[PDB]
């Protein structure tokens, strides 16, 4: 493993619904997104099943819920742009075509509601800079122009909002280092410097917060660990030190909150099954890595039903879509075997980074 | 102080709009219901103006955000009915005229949103018996057919999500006594039957989650102290004991989770100041109370603006609104003083339940 | 109940042995303190057998381990005068005769170990001040002048070390409330002012350390249920307010700290028989009171066992001493039914304070 | 650095006398155990000077405070067997002369105090196995014969008491993993099988509880990082996962409870200083490291006073001891600089292990 290796992402990017029914977007091999959806909000739930939006696209698809409950995506079109479209009601399956948002993008899109109900897309650009462009009014398509943020860019930006609702953004740096920056006052366009968190990283970085609300930031290390660091203040910029986790991971993490408050973490592992870890107290030392059965072929992708149970989508050896779910809303509730979403196979639209 | 006795109620209810600006709902000398709203999302911010919606009420109106982003107004008609108005669309000062949901109804209302998306509200009913009435889609103007649960109450009904999506709630009953019902499956009509909690409560109850999923209950107790009880397991039938706090308070209790996860409650004190108490660490102990200048004539209010900062509203002398608000999104600000909304002056509206 | 009543006492006071071994000393009807022991540091172990220790006395005795490992029994005599013995080497059941200390003492003695391994005793005299006398040197019989610490005081004294070894000391005050004095550094004669914690008390205060060094003070209240505040800082002077935990108590309260790390509290309840009430979390909420089968006479004394287990001494109907301990060494273990440690039985020699 | 190897470890053992002044143990030129006293149990108290223990040894000193508070020396002998002495009395600067208890050791010793009051001493012995010798009586010149636990050794071990009493031994294994062995039972002569913790590691274990009851085990990786592990149970074989923390270590890193429950980690950094690292919060994450002025030449040795405060002790490169503690008992102290014990130079007499 070299030090600007970049771990295998999830194959979908999932979304709740307004009513919380999960909705999942992939690329198939028409290198077009295709979308399907829960038909309630319980992960036994039958899928309403593929459905293909007109176009061909040059990314993985980001999707995020609208402060109104719409549904909107962003991916990359073959003019390198940055296109969108949006369900034009809540909980409705009637879409938009893709329209524009112009500028010159190099990564995935990633997409953040702000706390004043706005969308904010961060992408990588033509200049290798963290660019930036939004909503200039609560969930409405009326756009800003473009805006760059600076920096040299090596991964996809993630973006999270702290407690106090000051969007921060992660990425990847020209050393292979975790950087960050990030609003000094909430949802207002006004940035901070970029920081370096030090550590070398080999995956995109993954970022939660927990109760306390300050954000932990998960990424794969350069000995193939698991590796965290965590907010310890008020603001963004008091850090823990990094701890690395034992158990080589050969994918992205992926990180969720349980219903009890505690972290948990999926990841692809050394034998190529989906592995899991979970603290076992508040803040507290972290699980043995355990093992679902059957061979994965991409990271995982982790949502949560409208009744708390975690749900978990991975590629399976086939190319298809394939997903598993606790059986019950508690922290130690058995899981289901991989369950078939069939209908098509998915391909990885990624953008390549180098 | 008797033990039928219920506290004095907060004069407005208050919703966060899509957007999370402030917007509080209350009734004036004309017996119709006024509202107001922030211009932005923050504490400092204008407020609109106080507008009127046409039509008599005779309860304290009830506040909630659909889950498509519009807020939705519940209140008792001349005709003991129920009645509702909504916005017509997110962040949008168009509204509905009331419209009929029928019903016989004798407490002020208690609105829900189970986590499939789809409004519930909660009364007493002419027989004293807790009535609930729900959309059968989310966020759509279409309601099922009123449906008891049984019980005799003698306070408000107060209703929370569990962690799992369950909804609970709580009312006093016959004896005095807090009892609690709870659905046995996520957002649907399975119900368990009513349990007495055992303490006698001199006021409505008062819920919120702690950031371990757990339910606590707050309430005025027997001496006229502010006592708490709280959720020990991963179910609705494992409590703690009751825990008083010194202190005599003359109004219902508001509590809020502030943006480190700790709990706060606001009430109004011996001395007809508002007081304040908070938790000192992670479930830990609490303060003394803590006054603020000023006399004030309700229970207060309590809301949080976009950026986290907390904020109060309350009855001033002069029978019109006031607020104030925390200075910094940190958990130990200093707060302003009171200001005041003016352009009208306010009644307490709450159904006398006697 | 009144403001100024006084709880009822334990029978006996416990001590650990240098090897751990349990052993207790209480008064009988020839007014001589008697004392028995386990064989093994076991609760299942069998007890030596009562031994008198010649000479008549005039209050509960109070023991404590010094440094090097020997027990010594401090005790209220005929004259009204302190007076000591102590074992001649660790482990060993040969004592001194009873030796003077002198002074004027009205209240039973309390016993405390100075960080620097000296003993300190407190006890009310004769004006009703707080006055205290201790060893010179570690281990060692040469003991200072007597000193008064002023104050009035209207219960017995109970000292506790802080964290960082300065002694604390807890007692009820002319207005029926708690008040607390400290050194202010460790094991030296510099010491506070006498500071009110401002509720009455209707026993005795019990002190225990938690895990974070905080100091928690338990006690009856004025309504004769269990009240408790505890030291939210770094030092002495700085407070929770009180809670109070539901249930009525007929008893002094006893807590202990179990081997997770969780607080623990015995007292007779309002049946007369033992109620058990123990932290379920972490600084966390506590569990509805617990009884245990038997009318018991007295109020609880708790130790524990070289292996962590908890037991528990009560006066029985029959006047004699009764035990029961856990079955395993952990916090959800059941229990043993009470046994008899037959011999003798005890009076409570328990110095009444008006 | 490769995975056999053995971090440098502290210069002195310390004890706390009964009187809590601390007392220092090392070995000078003449191969003779040297041992210097506080005068008064203060960081900044004077110290008496280096007094001699007449004879020649051949491993680093293990010192151990009995339970009647006498201080007990173990150490390796010229004829390759243990041998010890003991002060005649608690706090007394007499001691006995070096008596033999035989044996064949073949590492440093380690002594542990039974909780019944019995020294217990682990050894690896001529055949690289574990064996142990005990008192057969509380504080006690009467020792048991020798007796094998079995194992193969290829570090000194570490015992440390669980909170129910049982003693557990770690130990570096024949493949370079951390294994351990318990009594099943506290103080008693009935032990487990050995178990494998499956890290490699390049220091000895170090071994500390922490207020939940759990013992945490530290040590140096085979990337030379700092690395833990802990009990999540309520018995000896429920462990986490280990976690390592950034930053290279160049000694064995030395722990401790602060005043306020939370862990403080010391060891040499990469650049030859004294490198410390702290708990946030309980069970928190963990600080960056932290820096003292002046190049060490031993690992820490970390003691603390009978006020609380921490006193660290290092070999110097003029070969003398230093020593720096904290100003005040708080967490966030300052600390003083290195001072000098002087009057002796020391060496590492630790055993060779290959």
């Amino acid at each position: 493993i070299e030090n600007s290796a970049i771990a295998l992402s999830g194959i979908v990017s999932v979304a709740n619904n307004a009513d919380n029914r999960l909705e999942v977007f992939g690329v198939s091999t028409d290198s077009a997104v295709w979308h399907n959806w829960q038909t309630a909000p319980l992960p036994n739930s039958s899928w309403a099943g593929w459905n293909k939006f007109n176009g061909v696209v040059t990314s993985k698809p980001a999707v995020h819920r609208n402060s109104d409950g719409r549904l909107e995506v962003f991916v990359r079109g073959t003019d390198n742009a940055l296109w969108h479209n949006w369900q034009t009601a809540a909980d409705t399956n009637t879409w938009s075509s893709w329209q524009p948002l112009y500028g010159g993008i190099t990564s995935n899109p990633e997409v953040c509601l702000n706390s004043d109900g706005r969308l904010e897309v961060f992408v990588r650009g033509s200049d290798n800079a963290l660019w930036h462009i939004w909503q200039t009014a609560a969930h409405t398509n009326s756009w800003s122009n473009w805006k760059s943020l600076g920096g040299t860019l090596t991964s996809n930006p993630a973006a999270h909002l702290n407690a106090d609702g000051r969007i921060e953004v992660f990425a990847r740096g020209a050393d292979n280092a975790l950087w960050h920056i990030w609003q000094t006052a909430a949802h207002t366009d006004q940035w901070s410097n970029w920081q370096s968190l030090k550590s070398v990283i080999t995956s995109d970085p993954v970022v939660i917060n927990n109760c306390d609300g300050r954000l932990e930031v998960f990424a794969r290390g350069a000995d193939s660990t698991l590796r965290h660091i965590s907010q310890i203040g008020s603001d963004s910029v008091s850090w823990s030190n990094w701890q690395c986790l034992d158990g080589v991971i050969t994918s992205a993490p992926a990180a969720v909150k349980n219903i009890s408050g505690q972290l948990e973490v999926f990841a692809r592992g050394a034998d190529n099954t989906l592995w899991r870890t979970w603290q076992t107290s508040h803040n507290g030392p972290w699980s043995n890595w355990s093992s679902f059965t059957g061979i994965i072929a991409s990271a995982p992708t982790v949502a949560k039903n409208s009744d708390g149970r975690i749900e978990v989508f991975v590629l399976g050896l086939d190319k298809a879509l394939w997903h598993l779910w606790q059986t019950t809303s508690s922290t130690t509730s058995s899981w289901t075997t991989w369950a078939l979403i069939g209908g098509i196979t998915l391909i990885d639209a990624s953008v390549i980074l180098e």
